[PDB]
């Protein structure tokens, strides 16, 4: 099975090819911008994005739309992290959380899978929380300044192997996997 | 640093050292021939090539395999598209296209990349669709047939700069680079 992976982050094919691929499964990336909405919920975006893109690119394809939720920032960056990412960046989410009480938040990844005339919604939540400071350089995005929970390193400090082993995308791939095991075959 | 390119194309070879090289890092031809095993996935034929390398040349080392996958004929030629090329040729292709109205294609290349007892793939994938006559005299191989997403030519008809702009090669070279990057002293 060969799934397209409508995408421009090279961060995520690396992860999603990687844990798919140990499953003999093929992801081949094909950049192709889509609307993003607006909304209150990723599986929004996702939505939108899927009934945009079907009949424009090859089959299966998925798409994956994820973001930073941060506690004391009531939900911020979330669905808008990839602007807040490009414009007051981790310096802007380091200089928001000074003297903050309270810096848990949870990452989120939501994939968006077609088929057939059938579109799906897989996700995963990691919760943990915001460090002081940027550290590691794996991983892409937010990854320097987010700590998963039971963890003591960042995102950054750690392989994609042990990233994507406790990530929210891991666990969106994992819920993905466990449904493809029991309807396609692969 | 220095890294061992398992190969005896020397175009690729140019096409590699040039680019790894702009960031200080010594590409070394090396030819050592190697299996490459028949498959659907550039992947598993990378796969094989590192593991069977393994120990037979100096580290660290990389190889690398790409081909044009045609989606109306479901797949077909990609891992086999020098054989394809040498035998039934362009003319082959566009036999087989007569009245094909969707005639969407990919390149896909795929470098494998060895060290420190681990190996690691890297890809890059460029879009386009197969045109309908041959055109263009530049490059090689499929050149002459494949229009680039984006673009009204064919490679054939584009310079080696326009080209290489959209290369999958050159996409899953930069991939290579930010791993290197990120991984490696030098
Ligand atoms: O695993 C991750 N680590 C760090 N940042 C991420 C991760 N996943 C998504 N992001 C960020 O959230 C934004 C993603 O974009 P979106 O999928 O269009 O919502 C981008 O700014 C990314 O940098
Ligand atoms: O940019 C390209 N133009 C034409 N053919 C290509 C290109 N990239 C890969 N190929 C085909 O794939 C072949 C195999 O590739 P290699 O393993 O990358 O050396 C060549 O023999 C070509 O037939």
């Amino acid at each position: 099975m060969k799934i397209f992976f409508i995408t421009s982050n090279p961060g995520k094919v690396r992860e999603v090819a990687n844990f798919l691929g140990t499953f003999g499964i093929e992801i081949v990336q094909l950049k192709h911008e889509y609307p993003e909405i607006q909304a209150e919920k990723l599986e929004d975006v996702v939505d939108f994005g899927i009934s945009w893109l079907k009949g424009k690119v090859p089959e299966p394809f998925m798409i994956e739309d994820s973001g930073l939720f941060i506690e004391s920032l009531k939900g911020f960056p979330g669905v808008y992290s990839s602007y807040v990412y490009r414009t007051i960046g981790l310096e802007g989410i380091l200089k928001l959380m000074e003297g903050a009480e309270d810096r848990r938040a949870y990452f989120k990844s939501v994939i968006g899978f077609y088929i057939d005339g059938k579109a799906y919604k897989f996700s995963g939540v990691t919760w943990g929380r915001i460090s002081n400071e940027k550290r590691g350089t794996h991983g892409f995005g937010y990854d320097p300044i987010f700590i998963p929970e039971g963890s003591e390193k960042t995102f950054a400090e750690m392989t994609i192997e042990e990233k994507n082993a406790l990530s929210h995308r891991g666990k969106a791939l994992k819920a993905f996997f466990e449904w493809l095991k029991v309807n396609l075959k692969y």
